[PDB]
This record gives C-alpha cells, structure tokens and sequence, in this order.
C-alpha cells in the first residue's frame, strides 16, 4: 500500500509521460512485443509490423498507445481510488481479449523500462519502487475483477 509521498512521486513521473503520450506508448509497445513476442498474438491486428521502424510508423499502434497509456493515467490519478475506472477495463480484457495477469506483469516491466530508459534522474529506486507499488495495486484490483466475471487468467 502506498504513502502519499509514493502517490507524488508515481503522478511526479506520470506527469513526464503525459509530455509526450504517443511516444511512451509506442516504446512501451516495442519493448513488449520484443521482450514477450507471446503478447503480439492477443494484439491481432498489430501482427503485420515486423520491424522496429514498421511499429513506429503505423498510427494505429501509436493512437492504440494513446488510448492505453490514458486509461493507466486516469487509473494513477485516483491512487488507488479506482473502481470506476478499472471495472471497463476489467470487462474488455477478462471477456473480450482474454488477457491473463501474467500479460499485464509484462506491461508492467516494461512501462518500468522505458521510465527509466527516459528519465533516469526522476526514476530512481525510491520512484521505480512507488510506480511498482501502484502497477502491483492495479494488477491485484484488476485480477479480483476478473474473477468476479468468471474469468481465470
Ligand atoms: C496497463 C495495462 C493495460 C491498460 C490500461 C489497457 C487499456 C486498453 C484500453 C483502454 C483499450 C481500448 C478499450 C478496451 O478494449 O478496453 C485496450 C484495447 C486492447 N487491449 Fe489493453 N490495456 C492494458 C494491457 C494489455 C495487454 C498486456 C494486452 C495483450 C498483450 C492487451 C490487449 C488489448 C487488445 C487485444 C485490445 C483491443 C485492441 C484493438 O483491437 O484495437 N491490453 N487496452
Ligand atoms: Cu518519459
Ligand atoms: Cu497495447
Ligand atoms: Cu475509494
Ligand atoms: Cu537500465
Ligand atoms: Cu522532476
């Protein structure tokens, strides 16, 4: 469970992302992909980009990276008061793309990853340490909302 001074630090480094949305999240997706090419199967229609230079040139991935990366942000925002904003999110990926929390670890690690590959000077350890506390409270919260519509993953 997180400090308050933990919740200023994760929304400290948010605010960093929110300087450029659609270039986090095409970093985070390339790292992802590269690192767990097992993810790139539930992203279907993202299969056709085969390169580095491809991922980063499709604007379908980089507005899907928008999308994604806002959601988290609205998620961050309410440190750890976050029932609205997680139950869609539950629903889509417990029933429609059936994403198992071990994916979610993954995206974890690699939001972790290009945080500290941009910004090392404000993700140090006691930051990294907040932002994992606050992506391990969303992964917990989000796995009791799967069960609770049948869904194991
Ligand atoms: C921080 C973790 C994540 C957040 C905040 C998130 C958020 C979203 C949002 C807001 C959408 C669009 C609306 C919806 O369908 O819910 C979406 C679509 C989707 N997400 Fe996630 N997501 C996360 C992790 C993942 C992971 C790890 C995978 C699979 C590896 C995944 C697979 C999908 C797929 C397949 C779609 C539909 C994409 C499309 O057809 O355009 N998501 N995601
Ligand atoms: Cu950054
Ligand atoms: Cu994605
Ligand atoms: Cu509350
Ligand atoms: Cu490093
Ligand atoms: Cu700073």
């Amino acid at each position: 469970v997180l400090s308050e001074g933990e919740w200023q630090l994760v929304l400290h480094v948010w605010a960093k992302v929110e300087a450029d949305v659609a270039g986090h999240g095409q970093d985070i997706h390339i790292r992802l992909y590269k690192s767990h090419p097992e993810t790139l199967e539930k992203h279907d229609r993202f299969k056709h980009l085969k390169t580095e230079a491809e991922m980063k040139a499709s604007e379908d991935l980089k507005k899907h990276g928008v999308t994604v990366l806002t959601a988290l942000g609205a998620i961050l925002k309410k440190k750890g008061h976050h029932e609205a904003e997680l139950k869609p999110l539950a629903q889509s990926h417990a029933t429609k793309h059936k994403i198992p929390i071990k994916y979610l670890e993954f995206i974890s690690e690699a939001i972790i990853h290009v945080l500290h590959s941009r910004h090392p000077g404000d993700f140090g350890a006691d930051a990294q340490g907040a932002m994992n506390k606050a992506l391990e409270l969303f992964r917990k919260d989000i796995a009791a909302k799967y069960k609770e519509l049948g869904y194991q993953g």
